[PDB]
């Protein structure tokens, strides 16, 4: 029944609730990333196929980071196939084996919903815990950037 | 509509169906592993906590391996939070934050069901595809071994 | 008689005074960490013994970081056995050779006083220098986390 | 006039004859791989160009492996430009500088004939030498997989 | 015509304009750094000569960082010798081959103008995009620190 | 007022003048390379995007090399945004965010003017300084090669 | 009183008995290898002397591997100087300091008895446990290969 | 019939006799170490299990060291399962699979007999060969230290 | 229908023709090297066996180098088992499994014809392309050197 | 209530008392080293600044070494800010931010008092424990050496 | 009585004579370099002291290179303290322990005589052996460059 | 006019005189080692050729070690081709290009005179400086050992 020295047992628990969501969000994300890492096919196959691994090994990186943070706060992280399917507010990636274009486009949107939920979770944190914030921010930086990669693959002449 | 040169489009598809199951099995496993990696607590905490990461980075290693194998065969791997919750025949890890003992014991059983399902999938493969077999075997070796680690933490004087 | 281009010679000096405290705090901490790294004994000895080195090589890491920051500001860091025993507001670790439990519990508290003093120093910095803040924050993240490690070694069934 | 303790001087010699074929097969393969590594051109050039080196450094890896195995058996490996052009049952890669598509498609077939000849050589080995089998199998795993890479570059919407 | 999910197409474009400036600032800086890396001469030559490379390989590091961030936002980074000479509000380093003292002193000032422009750009960002802020801050930390190095080479007895 | 033991103070100064040009040429090149590294977009994005970094970290490599050579000769290298915009005889890259094709084609030409100016500078050096030649040659090898990469991305069926 | 999920407590114990023998076999082998690593002398000394270390660091590698496997099965590995001298069916290496030729020839035979005992143990395992087989096979591959090395040092013109 | 230039053919042979003993002592030790590395079981299993490998890879390190030293002296090292069982004056480790406590305690004693025999061999060497002494000393340092590790696992409140 | 900016479409094609020969020469060489790497036997076996790999991993290094150079020029490299057996003007290595002496001597000659053909190709290049020269030269340095190694194995008292 | 097998519980305790002093001596030293690492300023700043880190990471290296040695003996190491300020017989470094010359000179003396106290502690040990001696000696070698570095910065023409 | 295939037994022997001189030149140089590496003293001591090692480990690098080249040619390299003192045409470094300035100035001249003798040996080689030329050139590049380092330590305001 | 705190200005100078000799001894040694590294020829060439480099890079290692020690003491190391030819009491290696046997035998003796001179210098040091002793001892260990290597190449059947 402990907690970080400097946080009201209430603010603390509200942050937890926030991350627990982020965590399930990442677990879906990184599992989905690997999903496309497998079912992508096209002329510029390798390019993308390989481009995903890092973003994956990275998102999973944000999982241990967030969870290990939750436990630190006092609450107990949940990362079983169950907990995830519950906390999420979407339908798992609908694409099977398809073209590069297909996935990237679909992925574009997945990140939209991930960057958005994050941003909100950040702004909401500036009043709760600043630490758990610099943390979430950092992720945004790479999440948003990676998205760019996805997107740069779909543009026209400008 | 291709396939490995030397496999009947039927034997090939039957192997696929087999791995697709294994894959979902691993995804649960490795996600669950990380789950305990987070909610374990006790006197000999670190010991276990750290002991899990490798088995994890390893099981996820068997995921890319199996899936990338399925696609090679012709069928299309499915590794979304959805596909997994469906192909599985159990209830995701029921333990929240608990003692070392607790998890390890619980994990003991999880591996039972994983090693068993595997063994059977191996024997069943000796008639289908020998390659997709040496593959599944290798895993058993480490899966089984790791279990031992878990178990060695629960024994008595002999 | 210089200073960072953008800081009033007063705000600058007030930040210095703040870090100079943090610095002595770390020096005690990391010297103390190594202290227990030596006098710990018990059944799960190695676990802890080894678990400490990183947190140590890390806190000493925050020493060079903070001090090199102070000098940058204009004031002069003080890190002799003297300066530390003075800036501190506690009694150096009272434990000699004792059980794992003993130290970890005692250490739990030491970190309380370190995370607390830090948190306050952060909030107090948002008006002074934002840079010297992202800096202090970052540390909190790992300081707080490590504490968790210590703590996870002391819990019950929930 | 020696041989592995446990193999009839006849079974031994029959395995040799088998590998000696595999070896020349690899030598053609890896030399051919590098061939396209050079004459590929197109929009997604780099992707493929670079994708080939590893499969090459790998096939050449299977050369030393096989040959050093043959010598172990008692017979004498032959790997001169001559020996290869003789043991082979095909016409060296007919493509000069051409598109990505071109080579990959052409390569698809080359691997067909390599995976096929291998598979048969495996099944034929289960009665001769089990060791020289796990060996050939392993290769199949990567050979077959790489082919997939080639192929994934040629598919449609499903 | 896209943008980060959570930023008004206006706030987004205003941040871009801000970085685009920073970027040209860095390009001048790092090109200038290397400039002195070449024309420095004196008794304690090596010391400085070598001290610069890291700060260089680092500033160029902040270039890719900032620009790849701008593109992510939607606008298009400009980093040609042209774009830079335009966005800047100073006269390129006036020193040719000269003493250590000479450059360092001159460099002192260059950093003044870089840290200042940065600080302002940070404060101005707290209302626009927090992500693009933690980013700029981080740089300040090292920029400011390095300056210290330069400066520590010019002091008296206190 | 020194110089390499074996070079007439005149030949020496004429070589300097030659490199000083090369240097500014590289600085434009490498800055431009990074420019496209940022504004490229298309289906085979990653491929190219990543393909550029090495050639960049390499050209910047030829910068330190050439300049540090000039200083060795006696003259003083100039590598400020200024010096470059002056010594050059072209208009900085005209392409903003555009397709892969676009840039590569445009880049094709940029290298034309760089390999040409180089070649000439080599032939002209065989009478001046042989050392400063093997140096320039080496670069040609990689410069020319990289161009090939660019080009291989633009070809037809032969 | 546990065992791998899928093995009859009898088959399991029969495999154990098999490995326990292998293990003592390796321990003798690797201890013996080092023995010659020390007492070899001749014109081509270094060659051999150094050639042995890897095969050694490797056989000891098969020790931990086998034993850790036995424990996994349920029985208890025995690897004391005692257990070994008992399970073995030969007389420890009779050679003291002697020529290169001497040892290698003698070693030739030692490997005969090791590869033979292994082969049999493999064939005998195809009915018991397939895992504990791929394991023993793999070793054969390198054991047999190394022998070749030994042997290649003793041949004539063909 | 040679010897180190500076040692009486008698002193030399007496040192040899001394090391030859040490060597067999180590071989038992390191073989025994691995023995427990396998049969240890308990709650804090991993801790110890892993703690042993280094001390092992280390003692085996002192084997090559000592033996290669003996050969240097002129006599011929003996390191076969035989030689060891003879030179030793004890009964090989009596513990099978048992608790952590069990082994460590038992191991405690084993090291007693190893550090003791060593110490004496050192003092006895100060008159014979100083080199072969700094050598034996060094080992003591780590041997004794490791023992401490074992021991720290068995203590009470002081 | 392109070419290096600075080479007459004729000089360029004449250089190509020259390398294309060198390339086939290397392919034979490195394939032959590995050939002896396998069939060498004798007292000082290891010495040579291992001495070859580097020279091999090196000549294959000169293959990619030369070919990738040819393509750069405009012509299309040919490196199939076919192309090689044609461009060559000798009979592939006639030695099967034989002594160390045998091969080395035979190899001595092979290098004679490779160094000679090279030297000529160099002198012939000083008028064509200087770049494609420094390249060929470099190789000679190591080719010639390695030969020495071969040779040093065959000498008498002087 | 244990101790190294071969040391009288009295000699053992007398050695402890000796090291415990050394330890506090090092802790001051290394903390002081870092102190100057921060407050040094001058023309040849970097030179020294960087020259200190290694000696620091080294002295701290001698801390863990000594302490871990004390515990091995039986007594309990003390390394809190307290214990140190007590065991020492001097006044912590009196220099704040000053010139290079200043510190180095001051440091010269500090090492005098450290090398002296050490030397004496060595001679005094030759009768107590030889192991704890080779240990202290080794340090002297580097301590004394580093001093030289300090000193070489203060000399005249001879 | 052999020689590189393409060199007249006379041209070959004349090149040898040339290198044999270079070699003794380097041996003096690198031995001398280390000489100053030891006897340098001053305020900016470390800077230089450390600056020399690389140039040393590099010149010794040119020794093995040249000699191993001579042997390749047919003649026999001579690198004993004797051979060197003979082939040289100067008096070994006259400086004992002195200031930084002292040595560097003195060294300046030493390199003059080394770069000069080299340059001449290069020009003289363009008619003999081109290979043994690119080799000597390369060295010049770094020799000359390093000299610059030495020199940059002695200049004034321009 | 300084010296290690604890050494009489006389004892100190007598040690210096001792090392200064050792140093010249090493310089001859390591220069000579490389000498044979070049002129060795025979059937088992490579073996030895390569066996020497390490002992060389090692002896040169003992050079910097000893010299940097002398300077520490107060006197000034001398390591020019001159100083060496003077301090030595032998005739530089008399062997030109010869057989493996030749050199090794010759080298055998060289080491005799080096190990002997060393041993004596050690015994003589036990009364002067213990530090400068552990130092010299250490070397003996490897010097003596390496000799063994040389020697093991010359023995008979026992
Ligand atoms: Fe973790
Ligand atoms: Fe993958
Ligand atoms: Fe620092
Ligand atoms: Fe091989
Ligand atoms: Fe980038
Ligand atoms: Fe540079
Ligand atoms: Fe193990
Ligand atoms: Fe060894
Ligand atoms: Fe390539
Ligand atoms: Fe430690
Ligand atoms: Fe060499
Ligand atoms: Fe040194």
């Amino acid at each position: 029944s402990f907690t970080i020295p400097g946080l009201s047992d209430k603010k603390a628990s509200d942050v937890a609730d926030l991350l627990q969501k982020q965590l399930s969000t990442y677990n879906d994300l990184h599992l989905t990333l690997k999903h496309v890492h497998w079912n992508v096919v096209g002329p510029n196959f390798i390019g993308v196929h390989e481009m995903i691994d890092p973003q994956v090994e990275l998102v999973r990186g944000y999982a241990d980071e967030v969870a290990e943070r939750i436990a630190t706060l006092g609450k107990s992280p949940k990362g079983t196939p169950g907990a995830i399917i519950k906390d999420r507010t979407w339908d798992d990636y609908s694409v099977e084996r398809d073209t590069v274009q297909a996935h990237l486009a679909a992925l574009d949107l997945v990140y939209n919903g991930v960057i958005e939920d994050t941003r909100k979770s950040i702004e909401k944190l500036e009043d709760l815990d600043l630490v758990s914030q610099d943390l979430l921010i950092a992720h945004a930086g790479e999440l948003e950037k990676f998205q760019w990669f996805v997107r740069a693959h779909l543009e026209s002449a400008g």
